[PDB]
């Protein structure tokens, strides 16, 4: 006596959940308003993948991993964001070796047991049509510390640390009183590259849509760049060519393992923020980052440079503020044009400023961090900031619309 | 060389996650600002349990369960809320029998396999210091329908329905053209009572902190109250006492089963909204809800009456607006003073308005629905609107300051 109305399910998974067609965060085309779609909510395609808008979740450590293994905290964290249509999600820094975690709570992928917890989270994200990738990491001489809400102080062995297995380019503590890392041997560098392939391979089995390389914030790769942390006298220190070499190798290796269709990102710290505080230190400035991005666009393996700053030197003096890292992303996009995409991140907390950055600075992707801890639906917020009628999950949307559309007029 | 700093873990569980001392959403007492803590952020104790503030997540159907089983959808939903410190979480309407779900995607607790999926979510919430309970339900003559984003129309058997196993007090479809429900036999009600007791035990086995009885919104118990849906001629129909009889039995059975320490809530539809649209209809109005709340206060089984409205009759005309069901809770609170707790729900979108309802309408709990689907961190939102310094998870809190507490303004 009634028509048959089925509930379409997400494909390829062992549990039922409703499918969202199109995925949450997709601008209706045509907009019901008749207005043009702002640059922020126009899809972007990198190699084999399409992101339905250009707002990404910046990688954010949760310090809640159990021997590198994801827990239901990460299902609640990443999954609540995934239900609300960001354009992409960058999973937090994930250790490629145990001594490459930052803290005892860091995610890791040095082990096959670590794949399936990550795979459960990726799988639910894709049940939502969301794109999810992972930032592989090696904390270097900044490894073995406690989470930041506990001050970020050294994690001793009694409390889970590894103060005797901390490795960097050179025997230089990050600050006085911090762990003196062991200057990595050539075999250590070869061991890190070897572990890097295994971690990339482990991520690929888990189903990630892209890989980001953590080359920023004074961790292992970032510290090879800076002559403040790198005083090696071999093929990996001294000259500018040598200090970007390991970063260049990891980029080729990472490309070579994922093939020609998978997006590969690299995040770098554009400056060490010593311009005023330590002007006589030959460190790492925007000029160095621009020459670095020139080698990476020339090399052709990395698709997107994620520009961050600082963490490279303890004496940094960070000039914070709204969008305080956009100037560096603007200059790097200027250096590489369309050969490389560039993303911006850092105190970008309105949709209007996000759109302003994409158009006036020619940035490709807008990443937001903290605000996604506060607003798991920040993509919902930025669309409202921009008045974009967007798609949202049928479970969420039906109480924000009339009794009788797949899109939300925010 | 270096001081020893361990990361305390949540106790009694097989996975590491940082412990939250105090649970998120706890107003610092005393506030560092010296200001007083509003009632919305004053803890609440019901029998064996203490809630760290009075903001609750109202029950909200997700229509995404797998043969009644919770999925990672529910861990992302409830668990993302749980990280952000509400005073309580009321899990959605949970069917006690298969045919008592609303839709094929509704949760259930008629079967033992459904406990462990529930237990993973309750166990993650409790890792955060969260209080979490469940709304048990039976969709009645409004059962076997599709989710609301697909129109809420009948679900035929071809798409997962059970159009021949839909039961209510009387064989009266909810609207014209809808499924004609089967009029329950004496055995039908006893099977519900048997099924209800078992579902309580399954909920208690899953570890919930409280149970709410869904007696609202035109589902099974709501349809027994209203003479529009209930024309029975036995102990469950006719007189007003007969129409509230089943609700009274169900509440005591739950009380006897959960023991003396567990809070038991009951949600009711305070009015059917037929005053203007069907004025000559003997239906269910606030005067009945007050006599029912008085009878439940006399009984002593239920600790909190969850006041809602509507869903009881198809021609309802709901005059909505900000705090639009607050008047009914205000009259019910007056009739039951301190013998029973009372909550209010409905288009309550700021901490300022919430506090206002608490203080001069004297309700005990403020429930919010939609606003939690948008902001899983609404407890943070209402704390800022009221300038209340609250505790927040160390994973969330450390990027908004240079303490365990966050000054939200
Ligand atoms: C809690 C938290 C965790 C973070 N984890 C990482 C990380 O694992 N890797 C990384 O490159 N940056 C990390 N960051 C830095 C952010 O990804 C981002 O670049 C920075 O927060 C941008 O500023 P915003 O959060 O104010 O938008 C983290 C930041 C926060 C607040
Ligand atoms: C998506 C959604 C699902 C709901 N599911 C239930 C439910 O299962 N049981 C119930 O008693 N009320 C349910 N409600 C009603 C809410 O609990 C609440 O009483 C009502 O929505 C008013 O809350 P609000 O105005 O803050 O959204 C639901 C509401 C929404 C929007
Ligand atoms: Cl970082
Ligand atoms: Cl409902």
């Amino acid at each position: 006596t009634w028509p048959d109305v089925p509930i379409a399910a997400a494909p390829g998974i062992s549990y039922f959940t409703p499918a969202q067609s199109p995925p949450a965060g997709t601008a209706r085309n045509p907009q019901t308003s008749g207005k043009a779609i702002p640059k922020l909510f126009q899809p972007l395609t990198i190699r084999g993948h399409t992101f339905q808008n250009r707002l990404g979740v910046a990688p954010m450590c949760q310090y809640s991993a159990d021997d590198g293994h994801l827990t239901p905290w990460h299902m609640a964290h990443y999954g609540g964001i995934a239900q609300r249509g960001p354009g992409m999600i960058i999973i937090e820094a994930t250790g490629v070796v145990p001594e490459g975690r930052i803290t005892p709570g860091c995610v890791g992928l040095w082990k096959d047991s670590q794949i399936a917890p990550l795979k459960q989270v990726v799988e639910f994200a894709h049940s939502q049509g969301q794109k999810i990738g992972i930032q592989l990491a090696h904390a270097g001489r900044k490894a073995s510390t406690v989470p930041p809400w506990l001050g970020g102080v050294t994690a001793t062995n009694a409390v889970g640390g590894w103060t005797e297995n901390v490795k960097g380019p050179s025997a230089i503590p990050f600050a006085e009183g911090e762990i003196v890392p062991k200057a990595m041997t050539k075999e250590d560098i070869e061991e890190v590259k070897t572990a890097w392939v295994a971690a990339v391979e482990r991520a690929v089995a888990a189903g990630v849509d892209f890989i980001e390389i953590h080359n920023a914030h004074g961790y292992l790769l970032s510290s090879f760049l800076s002559p403040s942390s790198n005083q090696r006298t071999d093929d990996y220190g001294g000259s500018f060519e040598n200090r970007i070499r390991l970063s260049l190798e990891i980029s080729q290796l990472t490309r070579d393992t994922v093939g020609p269709n998978m997006p590969v990102f690299l995040r770098v710290s554009a400056t060490d923020w010593l311009e005023k505080s330590m002007p006589e230190e030959k460190g790492w400035k925007l000029e160095d980052t621009v020459e670095f991005s020139r080698a990476l666009a020339a090399q052709g393996a990395i698709d997107l440079i994620d520009i961050s700053t600082g963490g490279v030197h303890a004496a940094q003096k960070v000039t914070s503020g709204v969008g305080f890292q956009v100037p560096f992303a603007k200059a790097v996009k200027e250096a590489v044009g369309q050969k490389m995409l560039v993303s911006a991140v850092g105190t970008i907390n309105s949709g209007n400023l996000a759109e302003k950055i994409l158009n006036e600075d020619d940035v490709d992707v807008i990443l937001v961090g903290r605000a996604f801890q506060r607003d798991s639906g920040l993509a919902w917020a930025f669309a409202k900031d921009l008045d974009v009628e967007i798609a949202m999950a049928g479970q969420i949307r039906w109480g924000f619309t009339s009794f009788r559309s797949e899109y939300i007029q925010p």
